[PDB]
């Protein structure tokens, strides 16, 4: 079966990814960086991120695996000292598959489309942050503030917690919106709350005065000019990670926040 | 087809429910508060909780309608000046069911089972309140604080709401729990972030000195004595509404909070 | 000098109260729980509490010391093993004094007095809390919700930070007020944010229809029946600090909170 | 009396800026915008901000006066209307005097200053942004997120609301630090809650491995590169008002807030 290995770069990892490779080695393995079925990411959960951005176009035909080298990570959940445990089952074909659910980013000026596996944010270019927030076609509110964050389910974890968002379980197929800084006067009025959006609901912002905005996806920030309109979704695409063992959502949650 | 109307009991409220029967005396429709498959509250949100908890055991059975005397209500998306098309849509049968999903909530002393169509919360008897959160049967944290609030994806815009609770659209099957004043010390943690459960999981939580809680189940709120376990999951009972036209939750969300 | 020493009752604090009793005995020190210049307590910051209100009647005529035995206490700020150090520095007058604002609850119905030193609370007697909040004779606001928290300075760290509300240096004579789960409709507005008021200002609930509340200082809770105001201000008692060593309030948060 | 008169720069301001000097002109008034005694700003409070740092080199010499055309402002306190019966009390000298605290902004690289009448805050550069909090020369954290705010009594309004922040009468002598979506992990560790400083309180931000910040002082934004030290501390500048009827802070709340 076909794989790879991506490294943080550090001494750490790239001497555990070449003990993997020499490892797989001695099984019917091929080392393939160009079409994977097995993506092995060793480092934080930053590594994990590039790993899925290098092959966002093969989703559907690699299980992604991580090892954190490293504190506990979200999506990096093997510890270095159970590689070779690892190159073992996967060799052996001794796993199922479990994917989660991931983000639909659309901008239209023609129109660029992204993925993420964390969240998509959207800040101004340096004025203030004015836009229109639709949903499903009826408008919802018009948001002033720094700027508004769109989490996927495994997202909530991250930058969508600091912001007060709610953790969701990533077997829930949905997307979560959270504000920043949003300006509450007796003239300028947001809902506040975070707001949880199932599948086929399209969210949608929209331009007030200012058309540049600098547009986030996971780790990538670009910024984009004379924007017309940004659409949010939950994507059709998944991701699928490779399990051996049960490390529930939950657990990783508490492991990650409560104490380890 | 039977049906029953429960009314908030002012005269506002009282007059519109005669005409409401005089109209439907006009159609082949029986009144009937004992196994009506129509029911129609006439009122506020309370109002509806009301009729809901009235008919909770024939939940399967009966259609519920809400009419607001009333500022805009979340179950009461109906305007009294719209009673006369109500009672003749009612009358064909021209509509179809929207159903909610409900949290069920078990006490174990024996044990007792109650339904929420808002939410369920736990308070202390008046020392404080600790109790050890499991999720799954694996140990999630130790509460410190006021209490804890399980709500109903249509509860989140109640209490839930006023404790930083994310809102959840009403088709995503999950419930959604919210911490009330924790203590967070260097020595107590808890997770500080609303926490959204798909269906099937189950939290528990457990005593740690104290046994005995203050237990509410949307507008109704008993004391619980020498508690072993407080236990919520999704039901798989839901609330079934009759629908006539389209109300969006997202627009009712907005003209309840943003601007109407 | 007269002193008295209250103990949190366990085996730990008895025994070192015991021996600085001993300590005590070896200088011109005399034991007098009735007229004391000093009053040393050892447990925790419940302990402090208890000891404070044991002798508010005269404030002005005492220093406090609180020992921990006992995770590091805010009021309670000096280590079991330092005991010895203490009974020597308070025999030879090595000290100085730091003192506390304090705050006033006076509640009318006749009308009784209150001494808080981290809070005073207001909460319904089962029924929903509506308040109308009068700053400076001024209405500022109808409250709807849980209820309402006025805090000290060094009450700060305590019930006020679990509800949201800022840490105060105990040098700035103020009480901050915060919410408790406000309801925030198009119909019903708070302020939301905590609310710091300078000496002199005068915040006054008043009863809307309920005129119960469970009113709560510190760590006493008692139920007022046929309230007609509950008035909060800067107190002109202060509480005094006997201080050998430098521990800055900052560092003490820092060491709660932290890292310790 | 020396004086001079800013304008929004729209029509509506600038004719009742026109009408307002012809007033003055009937009077023994001399305009003058070198070394004016009286600043009128007309307009909102951007352009409040802006009078106030086109003169802040001589603000113990000036009286500054607020005119909305405009919605309620917190600075610019007097309505268009009441331009008329302004520019006669200006003349006879029927005021008195109102000071509000300022904040000191000390960036070291040589070093820089700056005064706030609202806020400063700083950012990174677009990395992570990572900085050490220092207190009074102690370590009190290491703070990782978005960034942080420090906020004058009568900034507390702005900003500081949108983040959380506590609302401080300006009659106190403090400055106000907020937190901008702060990481919180097992391994990272803020205070959360704002925190409140008093006079002569020196709160310093320090580098841990980018040196360069976006930092803003009320409206304006710099970029700042190789920074040793961010120095935040209440001023020994105040800024002084003229008011010639009563116009609480707290109402000025309400009506900007609440209720209007
Ligand atoms: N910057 N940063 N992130 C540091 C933390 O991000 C963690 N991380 C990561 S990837 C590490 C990394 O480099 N991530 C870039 C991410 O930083 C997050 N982020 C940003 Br941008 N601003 C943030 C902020 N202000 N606070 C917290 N997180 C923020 C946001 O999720 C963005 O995708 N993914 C998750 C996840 N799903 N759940 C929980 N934590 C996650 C790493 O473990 C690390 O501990
Ligand atoms: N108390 N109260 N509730 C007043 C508001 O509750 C509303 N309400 C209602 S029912 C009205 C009533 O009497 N409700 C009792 C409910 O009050 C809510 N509640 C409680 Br208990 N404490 C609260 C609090 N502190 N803040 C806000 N809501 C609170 C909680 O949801 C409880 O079930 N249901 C909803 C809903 N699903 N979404 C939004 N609002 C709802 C009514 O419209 C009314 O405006
Ligand atoms: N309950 N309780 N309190 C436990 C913690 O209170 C601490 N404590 C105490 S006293 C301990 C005790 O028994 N306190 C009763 C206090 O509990 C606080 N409290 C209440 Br009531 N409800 C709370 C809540 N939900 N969350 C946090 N604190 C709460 C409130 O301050 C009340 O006066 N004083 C302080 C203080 N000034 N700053 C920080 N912590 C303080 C103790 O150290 C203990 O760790
Ligand atoms: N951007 N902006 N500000 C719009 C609001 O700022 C108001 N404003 C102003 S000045 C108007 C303006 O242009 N201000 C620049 C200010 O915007 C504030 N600000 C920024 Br930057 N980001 C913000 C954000 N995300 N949310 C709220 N306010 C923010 C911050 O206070 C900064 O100094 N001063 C106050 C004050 N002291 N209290 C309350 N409101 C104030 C104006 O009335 C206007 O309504």
């Amino acid at each position: 079966m076909k794989y790879m290995i991506t490294s943080k770069g550090d001494e750490k990892s790239d001497l555990l990814r070449l003990n993997m490779i020499a490892g797989f080695g001695e099984y019917d393995m091929e080392y393939d960086d160009v079409e994977p079925e097995i993506v092995i990411s060793i480092g934080g959960d930053g590594t994990f991120l590039s790993a899925f951005h290098q092959y966002e176009e093969r989703l559907d035909e690699i299980a992604f695996i991580g090892i954190h080298t490293g504190h506990l990570g979200f999506y990096a959940d093997w510890r270095p000292a159970e590689a070779d445990k690892l190159v073992k089952l996967l060799a052996k074909g001794e796993y199922q598959k479990v994917s989660y659910p991931l983000l639909k980013t659309t901008v239209k000026y023609k129109e660029a489309t992204y993925l993420a596996l964390n969240e998509s944010t959207v800040k101004s270019s340096g004025g203030p942050f004015v836009v229109d927030v639709v949903i499903n076609d009826i408008h919802f509110e018009r948001f002033r503030g720094d700027g508004l964050c769109m989490s996927t389910p495994s997202g909530t974890t991250a930058y969508n917690k600091s912001l007060g968002g709610a953790l969701m379980h990533p077997s829930i197929e949905a997307m979560q919106l959270t504000e920043m800084a949003s300006i509450n006067n007796r003239v300028y009025r947001t809902i506040g709350s975070p707001l949880v959006f199932p599948k086929h609901h399209v969210v949608s912002l929209q331009p007030v005065n200012d058309k540049d905005f600098q547009i986030s996806v996971d780790h990538l920030s670009i910024l984009h000019r004379d924007v017309q309109e940004i659409r949010y979704e939950v994507s059709a695409k998944k991701i699928h990670f490779a399990r051996f063992r049960s490390f529930p959502f939950w657990r990783r949650v508490h492991d990650s926040f409560i104490e380890d």
